[PDB]
């Protein structure tokens, strides 16, 4: 997987870039980034990135011509067939489905806005598709950008070495504060400790999440458990 990067604050992409799975993924070359800044694209002595909007308004807009040539080099550099992203609140909203789809491609060019976001012609000229990652409002594409690379990651195949929210997990020591570890998961049981996990795993996403499992078919084996977790719930 190759990343290509358009951001005004390349640097803040070292957050990725060096720490955690996600560096060692790239100090390993599973995974490349490169960046090019609208700013460095600039005719003016300001070095101006931002532009009015049309129509009024509130804020600012990149400024069109630092930020295509920005996204040209990138796209020079990539060629055919990387998809180029922009972050958006107005996207897609991304989810652990659409990641499959996006680790699917082999080159990504991300597109990170910054004040009130990017022209309409510049997306419908420049770009492939929206992502956003979730309803809520960031000032900058670069966290959403690097949200997207992180989760994304997770799917190559040297990076890491369905339905439901995850079940509780325990560590050492076996009684932390008069809390025991649940007890299956000290028995060597293999099917009584995959079983615990599912039923949590079920009766969690009731407690917390009851929408996921209207979109879910459950089996018989996982009606039986969520049923018998809901009955020990109400005592
Ligand atoms: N939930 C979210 N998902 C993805 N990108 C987001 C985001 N919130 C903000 N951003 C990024 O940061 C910028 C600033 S906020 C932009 C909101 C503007 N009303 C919209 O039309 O664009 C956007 O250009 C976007 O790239």
């Amino acid at each position: 997987m190759w990343i290509g990067i358009i951001s005004l604050f390349p640097e803040m992409f070292r957050a990725i870039t060096d720490y955690g799975v996600t560096g060692r993924a790239v100090k390993n070359g599973l995974l490349s980034i490169q960046s090019w800044s609208p700013r460095d694209f600039t005719h003016d002595r300001h070095r101006t990135v931002d532009d009015r909007p049309y129509g009024g308004g509130p804020g600012m807009l990149m400024m069109v011509q630092p930020l295509r040539d920005a996204i040209h080099a990138a796209k020079a550099a990539a060629g055919e067939g990387a998809k180029v992203i922009y972050l958006s609140p107005q996207g897609r909203k991304l989810d652990q489905a659409g990641v499959s789809e996006l680790a699917t491609n082999q080159k990504l060019i991300l597109v990170c806005g910054r004040y009130e976001g990017i022209d309409e012609r510049v997306i419908q000229t420049e770009i492939d598709e929206e992502w956003s990652i979730g309803d809520y409002v960031l000032s900058g594409g670069e966290l959403p950008a690097m949200t997207l690379i992180d989760s994304v990651s997770r799917f190559i195949p040297g990076v890491l070495g369905e339905g439901l929210l995850d079940c509780p997990h325990y560590t050492r020591p076996e009684v932390l504060e008069g809390m025991e570890v649940p007890p299956v998961l000290l028995s060597g049981n293999h099917a009584e400790i995959r079983r615990w996990r599912l039923k949590q795993s079920l009766g969690r996403t009731w407690l917390r999440r009851p929408e996921l499992l209207e979109n879910l078919a459950l089996t018989e084996e996982q009606a039986r458990l969520l049923a018998e977790f809901k009955t020990e719930h109400a005592q």
